[PDB]
Parts: structure tokens; C-alpha cells; sequence
């Protein structure tokens, strides 16, 4: 099942992301249920917004907020919910939310899957417009949700991204 | 796997539906295989018709005809086959088919997923046109299928819907 | 899970195919991981080409190249990745690739799923244009992939298709 | 604009059809306004049905109901509304409704657009499923429209189709 | 062509709207060029948002900003760009931006196109979610455009909507 | 109509392209009829390929093959057939086929439509993958057409592109 995917062939440089929400999809927020492995509807989003990249998580990781590390993966075409993609982390979007700090990684497809992202080694190599669309989306997609808000602190580099993965993987085994 | 989803957090008011066929999809009739949990093609439908709502079943229930209770769920956007949605039962469409009585529940998304259906508490609160499209679809979608026919008896209320769930859940454990 | 589907109700006349890539989809090459049962991205294809039929494999078979037998299934509408369809083998496309001989079966939906393919009993009954599009696709879809090439030897009949299934099923149990 | 398209290169054997409604689309009935040439929404269909082929009309023709001759055209992929395709007539579906006699022609793409329809010379050459689906669709698509009914009388051959085109083309000059 | 469509059968109660951008589409801002009547790409939107309803304009109207009156029209399924739909005005959204006062009307499909909107007579009859989504969308869609801002002032009723249509239709003759 | 669109705001640096075939669409070759201005189906493509960018033409230009200059235009999302987009020429693909020399221009969206293409000034600035996909597509899309062949000669720069536009625009007046 999806519950049995490895975090990575060679963490933290080489990771697998389980995709929950495709890029440019209808505003349905899917999540994988950690008990069954099944795709569940978490909610229907109320803003007219879509994820600018595919979104999901790295399995067998536990971040400080209790869930697996979440990741945005740009792809040339949207992926299926439930599918697993081999990626390399490239940066981290840091936010503070109603429950305090949040981080969302950005990871690009592994060169085995595509050469299109070989030149993106770090957070400065992502297109500016994509980064602005990512930040704008996380600032506004919960606007019409009562008692929730998000605010962006800014981007950090591939090394900071890798540290969050390691820290949350090691955390997942004992805790 | 999908075989391990609960019937409901709090049956029969608060149930999960496993979606087999999305609303307004191509005419492929999917079903979840009760042995593997996999999505199987049951058939390619022969009429030019589509399901007016998403269609699936409540797991761990056994109706009188031998299969789990089947349910129609209206959503603002079509869901993925295989996905699980939290719903509240609101009514029941009663039919008599070649093997005698059939019932199909209608359930709307739980208010945790969406507020759009909060005002629909019972079968009279569904839009008339949706109900007519549901009845018309079940009357005609097997028309070009040899030795099959369906005829609608009419709508019953949320309490009748809930009784079918309870009866078919309790039936599933001993039988 | 998908790992537990049977090869067939009555091999080799009556088989199940697990679909990995839908017909006329975006150029993402999915594959089912044999460890988890999950859908993985194998790669993003680099040519502007799509599979002319749905593509997947018969489970519990092992061909000479180490993977399950792969199959093309024409359907009236594209199927979902992950779904399982009941088929009858009708022919085989024989190729020689960089690692030598390759065979890809063609199988049509079982008459229980559709009557549309009842008249196709053998490889000569497939439309010429479909067969030419299949051959052309396998000749060119790896063109922009370094160190890979394919060349078509030609079509064989339903009996040859069935022999490959039997041989690869029997091979899968001891080997 | 679309008001100036010819009826055909060589009536009645070689015609153009102006497509108003694609096969397999959402239940929106488009029509070309004969004053502007623009695509108008005539209505949203109220049954959960879709047209089994593309649908539109031959320009510069006037049938006895006052409207241009309407044509159903199967294609390998749905066409865009407003596009014009070159076709050959093969058949006619005769019907009666609450306004009188109706007839819909069936036309396949001209061999310069595709060779896929070259074996289709007459009405008995169309796939049986397709004929059944077209008839079923006209008998039921207006079922939830108060006061409307459709009775299908039977199929007529290519010669009959051709006669109708000539008649309605001569009738359009003439008036 | 689209330049010759009328403003309405019976202004201001019964209007036509020329649709430029479908609900829920890719982030492409189309507009009709008033010289050619052709669909032009005005820009690719830079936020990850989509229009919550179809959007376009009433022909032969001139508002004080120099452009035809623009209208938002909800429908059961997205419309094609360039298509013309018959509608009734129900409301107006008033706004201010970096060029002045703006107003966008809201119109629902005419009862001859669908009875689904018959209970919607005025602005307080629109679903609250839909009103909130429309307002949120105008306040944020230009956020990544340097120098542009949008402030939403509030909703006005059907009478106000109707007044604007009459004013801008008389203003278009007149000039 | 589409026959009256200008060639460009400021030829040859700032042009309009009339889009006939969207990127990544079904294998339908549309063209604008120069007599009506309407979209005609020229053919259904017989290979399982799709255009890697949007494709169309610059109006009021005549190339030596007798047809308007054709242009490939990459965009973030596929455009509608019949829509007109403002672009800057960056390159030319030269080819030979069974009728002579061909050339296809490459143009990117004008900076008023998107800043995403501002770093693309010349042919060596296009992504290598995209150039390879375009060349591969012209060499193979007509492979199953008897008597047709395409040989790709190489890329030429923006200056060469610009020269072709001026030449063919002057040649269209002139004749």
C-alpha cells in the first residue's frame, strides 16, 4: 500500500513524494489516510484558487506539527493523486500560521524521470513567478476559512530543506 | 487498503462513502473488487448517459441483494474513483428491478468538508431537477442491456435512509 | 492490493490486465511498483507522443526480460491508471530492442464488459490504422532517449499471444 | 463567417457540416444564430445524457420544419463547436415529435479527412451499438421537458439521405 | 459576427452576454477585440486563481470606464469562449481599483435556458459562498501585478444592476 | 472576423498569430478557411502525436509555398483554436518535404501577455528539450501518410525569422 513507500532511495538528496493533490486541479483537498492508505476528501476549498504545483508528503517522516513533511513538486504535466515521484529537494517556503511556524518544501523531479530540472540546484534557480505564485497561494487559500490564516516569512535554501527532511525522518523512528 | 475503511465515524448520521464512479464521467462502470481492494472495470455502459452524482458504497454493509449499500453523493466537483468522502444520508430512491426492490441512498458531504449542503437535511431539500435526473438515469441507463430493466417507486426520507444503513451494517457482522 | 489480482479467470483465453497508462494521456510513464503496489512515475517521456491504447501488464507473469507480460488494450474511453480490466488476447507485436526481442500483446475487452470487440478474434481483425499507429509509436517514442531504440519485426496471431501468456505464467511460479 | 460556408463541394455526395455540439460534451445545447453567425446557448439539457456523435447542420439548406438539415457526424475525437467538417451522407434517422415528422442525417468524415470510414457506405455499415445509442438518445433526451416527446420511426439509407439534402438545398434557394 | 449580437431581447430585464472567459478554466484572460470580433489573449494571469463564474460583456453598451458593461454568469457547466447566453440581471458588485470606480454585474441564465435559477430574483438570493468567492477573486487576482489594486465596496441589488444596463446602453447610442 | 486581424502592431518585432491548433490537443488538424474565416477540419492525424506548442499563422502574409507564414507559439496553458495572440519572433525551423523547402517560425508571447518569456531573445535561448521535441514532431507526424516526408535542416535565429516575416508581408501586399 501507499503506507509502505520508502522515504527515499538516499535521503535527503533523493526522496519519494506521495502526491495528494495535482497541480491545476479542481479545488478538492485530498489527503492520504494514515490508517488505511486510502485517498480521503479532507475538504472542498472555498477560494477560487488551485495548487500551482503538485502537493504531497514524504512517507515515514513526522514534522513538529504532527504530520509528515509536505512538499510541492513542479512537473511538466499534473500527476495522479496517489502516485509516487522521485524528487530532489531544492528549497523551503517558511510561513507562520495560527499554530506558528510552518515549512513547505519544494522538490523537483529526479533526473532519472526528466532532464528538464537538472539546472535547478537551489532555491534561487526556481523561476521567480512560480515562487511568487506559491507564496501568494499559501497566503490566500484559507482566506474564506473561519479562524485560519497564513503569512510568509520567506524562502530558504536546499541545505535547509535537507535538514528538515533529516530532522523529520530521524524524529519519525523514535517518537 | 480500501477494504479497511470504517463504515462511518458515527453511523448512521455520519458515514464514509467509497466512490466508484465520478459524476459526469465517461460511461465506464467501475467497481471495487471485494477481494483485492482494486478498482475493476465492471462494464462499458451502452447508453449515452452519465451518473448525475458520484456513486459508490458504504464499506462493511451488506444489503439484501448481497452487496454493500450504494450511495449517490452530489459534490461541487467530480471526485476521483477510489476516494473516500465523509457524508450524511438525506434520502433514499426506491426502485423495483428485475430481481425486485432496490434502494439507492442519497448522502451529501459532511459540513466538515463543505458548508454548501448544510441546509439539506432531508429529501425534500434536494433540488427537484437533481432528483428528477437521478430517477430518469436509473430508469434508462440499462435500456440497451438485454434482460435488465428498472422502475422507480419514489423517494423516502432521511430516517428511512438511516434505517437501511443500520439494518445493512448490523446484517454485515453476523451474516 | 494490486499485487493480489489474479492473472486471469481462465488463462490464457480470459485474463486481467492491470492498467498503468491510459490511452491518449499526458506523456507520463506510470508503472506499478512490485514492492508496494503503488503507482510510481517511471519518467516523463520526451517525445510528443501518446499511447494509442491503454497499456499495462498481466500480474503473476514473468517474461524473459524480467518483467510481467505487457499488454495494449483498446477501449472506447481511456481507463484510470490502477484499474483492472478483463480482456482476451488477440495478437502480439514483436520487436527487437537494444536488449533484443520484445513482445507486446494486444488484448480486447471481454464480452462481459462490452460487445464492441466481439468480432475481433485475431490479429487480422484489428483495424489497420490502429496497428500501424501501435507500431509507429513503439518505433519512435524513445527517439530522444539516449542509448535506446526499437524496431518492429511484425504482428503474430492470437495463438502466439496465448503461448507467451502461458509460458510467462508457468515461468513465474518456479523462477 | 459561418453564414458563408458552402453546403458542400459536390452536393449531395460531398458536403460540409457546421458543428454545433461535440460528441461526449457537457449537456449544453449550442446553436449557431442565423442572424449573427455566433454560437448561442439554446439551453442546458435537463437529462444526464450526451450526444453520441457530433451534431450540427448543412448551411444553405432549408428543411420542411423551417431549419437547416441537421446531421450527426461520428469522429475519432470530438470536434470544436463552430468548426466545419467535410463529410459524406450515409443514412437518415426518421422520427416524429410533438411538432411533426423529424429526420436527422448521419454523415461520416470525408476520405480526405480520414480513411477510417471508407468501409461505411450505407446505413447498415454503421456499428449496431452506435445506431442503437443514437436512437435511444433521441427518444429520451427531452424526457424531462414538459410537453415534448420523440418517437423513432426507423433508419433510411444513403439514397434517402442524399434525396433530403438535394430537396432542402433546392428549397433554400427557391424561397 | 459577435459585433452584431444585440444587447438583449428586452433590456434591461432580458439581455445577452457574450462570454469571454469560462468558469473554472486555465488562467487565460481572453477578450473579444471590438475591431475584429475575434478572441484575443489579453494576458496569462499570474496568480493561481480561476474565475468562479463565466465572465463577459453585454454588446452595444458603454460604461464610464470606456468598455462595455461586464457581467458574471453562473451556469451548471462552463460555457465556450465566444458563445452568447441569454440571462437576467440580479446584482452588482461595486469596487474601486487604481483607475477609479468599477462595477461588475451578476446575471443568471434566462428561464428559457434552465429553470435552475428561477428562485434567484435578487442579490440576496445568490448563495453566500458564491458571493464570497466572487469578491475574494476580484480582490486578489491582480495581486502579483505591479501597480494594480482592487478594493470591493459591496453588493447592490437587481434594480441597481438594471439601472447600469439602461444607462450604458443609452450611453452607447448616444456617443 | 479572423480575416481582418492585423499582421502585427509593429512588424516584424511585434506580431499577432492566429492560433489554429492548441498545444497538447487531440490529433485534429484544424485550419482557418481564408474564404469564410471559419475553422475547418483539415484532417485527423494518423500518428499518435500532438503539437508540442500552439500552431497557427500570421494574417496578411504570403510565403513562397502560397500559404501564410506559420508559427509555433509556446504558452503556459493551451490556447483556444481561433484565438489571436500577441507574440515576438525568436527563431525559424528550416525543413524540406515532398513539395520543397518549408520554414516554421517560433514566436513567444509578447511581454504584455506574460513576463515568463522575457529571457528568450533568440533561438539558442529556447529550452533544448523543446527544440528537440518540435524537430522530432515535424520529422514524424506525417510518417503514416503515403507519399509525404519531412527532413529537418536546422534552426535559424531571430533575425532570419524577422526577415521571413517582412518578406512575406511585403509579398502579400504586392500580389
Amino acid at each position: 500500500s501507499l503506507l509502505n513507500v520508502p522515504a527515499g532511495k538516499d535521503l535527503p538528496e533523493d526522496i519519494y513524494v506521495v502526491i495528494e493533490i495535482p497541480a491545476n486541479a479542481d479545488p478538492i483537498k485530498y489527503e492520504i489516510d494514515k490508517e488505511s492508505g486510502a485517498l480521503f476528501v479532507n475538504r472542498f476549498m472555498s477560494t477560487a484558487m488551485f495548487y500551482p504545483c503538485n502537493y504531497g508528503y514524504i512517507n515515514h517522516t513526522l514534522s513538529l506539527d504532527g504530520d509528515p513533511v509536505d512538499v510541492l513538486v513542479p512537473t511538466p504535466y499534473p500527476l495522479q493523486p496517489g502516485s509516487v515521484i522521485r524528487c530532489r529537494p531544492v528549497g523551503v517556503l517558511k510561513m507562520t500560521d495560527e499554530a506558528g511556524e510552518d515549512a513547505k518544501l519544494v522538490a523537483v523531479p529526479h533526473s532519472k524521470l526528466s532532464k528538464e530540472y537538472d539546472h535547478i540546484k537551489d532555491v534561487n534557480d526556481l523561476p521567480e513567478l512560480l515562487k511568487a505564485q506559491i507564496a501568494h497561494f499559501f497566503e490566500h487559500y484559507k482566506d474564506l476559512e473561519k479562524g485560519k490564516w497564513v503569512k510568509v516569512e520567506g524562502w530558504e535554501n536546499a541545505e535547509a530543506a535537507k535538514a528538515e527532511i533529516v530532522a523529520s525522518f530521524e524524529r519519525a523512528k523514535n517518537k
